[PDB]
């Protein structure tokens, strides 16, 4: 028995919520927050600027230190960092960005990352700018992931079009 609560379950595994995943993580403190990042962990919009900007800018400071001794990660890819005062973890997730003309295919390769994790508070991958449609990203999703996954979507009209038309 965990903290999340009034989500809906999808499958055995996969439950979603019309939420701020931000709003999220400072009440649930969870092991794993999963951060929309992209391979510069440049975190400028969308998850990934509300994360930092509640980090205060730590999570920024962290990124770029981990980018100068690391390089850049690989679309699909991932690394672990802190979660700052948002949780223990952060997971920052690459899932292709269509816009860029990468491989939607890479988007199973991204959410398979959370498999490493047994509990996870999480979006929607390579939705909103990076291109993709948000109720393929939630298929791949609950094919994908075979650990707990609590995903937070913002946008109330895309939670009940994902919910009324999920399979
Ligand atoms: C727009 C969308 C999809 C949607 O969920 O409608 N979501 C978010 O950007 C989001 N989700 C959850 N909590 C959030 N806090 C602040 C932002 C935010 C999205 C955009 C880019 C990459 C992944 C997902």
């Amino acid at each position: 028995v965990n903290s999340f609560s009034g989500y809906l379950k999808l499958t055995d595994n996969v439950y979603i919520k019309n939420a701020d995943i931000v709003e999220e993580a400072k009440k649930v403190k969870p092991t794993v927050v999963v951060n929309a990042a992209n391979v510069y962990l440049k975190h400028g919009g969308g998850v990934a600027g509300a994360l930092n900007k509640a980090t205060n800018n730590a999570m920024q400071v962290e990124s770029d230190d981990y980018i100068a001794t690391n390089g850049p990660l690989k679309v699909g890819g991932s690394c672990v960092l802190s979660g700052h005062n948002l949780a223990k973890h952060c997971l920052h997730v690459v899932g292709p960005n269509v816009n860029k003309g990468e491989d939607i295919q890479l988007l199973k390769s991204a959410y398979e990352n959370f498999n490493q994790h047994e509990v996870l508070l999480a979006p929607l991958l390579s939705a909103g700018i990076f291109g993709a449609d948000p109720i393929h990203s939630l298929r791949v999703c609950v094919d994908t992931v075979r650990t707990n996954v609590y995903l937070a979507v913002f946008d109330k009209n895309l939670y009940d079009k994902l919910v009324s038309s999920f399979l």
